């Protein structure tokens, strides 16, 4: 299947499963195993929440990985401080890249915003193989995020 | 891989398990944190699983928590299905040939968690695609994990409140 098809089915699939389910844990834990499922060569798929501070990991599908993550530090948190898309080929190059990431070849973060600018958090795909993300994964990845923060962060924020 | 290999028993095994459990809640104080964690702590360190996490009592019934594996049941009614029965009866589950929710489970070992005052906390619930993966040994074992998560993680930030 291809990177567009995939990406249509998931952000349906995604819509579904978290738009009949109140809790937030639940949503985060079931969207990160749906997600980590349905793609290929990935090591790692999961949540890092913002606490008011720092970002603290929440539900993930891999390896125990960072715990905490200070904004500003490595991809994860160059994705939370700056709000923008991290899309790198070669996490061994990225400037600031923080050892408990280690395990990752390349690697997507998107940032999480809520609707009056409250940082949520980052959702954090990696991959064990060198340029597994592309632009289209950008705009896959993003589209499914924003299933996720319409549906069950803001949901149950509300 | 390397045969030449000091070669556990079960006992060792989930004894050496338990205490990196402890090592990696012990001093964090976030319990989702602790709890994806620890899921992901045990379902890489087991040989021959298909699922491993946690279901949350939410006053009601079962709420599905951090977990590895392939989405499985969301909601669980107290003393519906395997893991609805382990929250119901309070009692640990042990089957060895499997109604829901990972497909391709084909033995499982449910372990209720309950907080020092009594209060139902939820279930940890772990499967093998591999029929009778689980025995009494593993039953010993999965307990003494489930005690460090709920001395070290769940008791200690609820003692703090």
């Amino acid at each position: 299947a291809s990177k567009a098809e995939l990406y249509a089915t998931l952000a349906e699939q995604a819509r579904s499963l978290v738009e009949s389910e109140p809790d937030l844990i639940a949503n985060a834990a079931n969207f990160s195993a749906l997600v980590y499922h349905s793609l290929d060569r990935l090591n790692w798929a999961g949540f890092y929440f913002f606490d008011g501070t720092e970002l603290v990991v929440g539900p993930f599908q891999g390896k125990p990985a960072c715990v905490r993550i200070a904004l500003g530090k490595g991809v994860c948190g160059t994705a939370a401080q700056t709000r923008q898309t991290q899309v790198v080929r070669d996490v061994h190059a990225f400037p600031g890249h923080i050892a408990c990431d280690a395990a990752s070849e390349s690697e997507i973060v998107v940032p999480l915003v809520a609707a009056d600018g409250t940082l949520i958090g980052v959702w954090d795909v990696d991959s064990p193989v060198a340029a597994r993300f592309d632009d289209e994964d950008r705009s896959g990845m993003e589209a499914l995020c924003r299933v996720f923060v319409e549906h069950a962060w803001q949901k149950a924020r509300d």
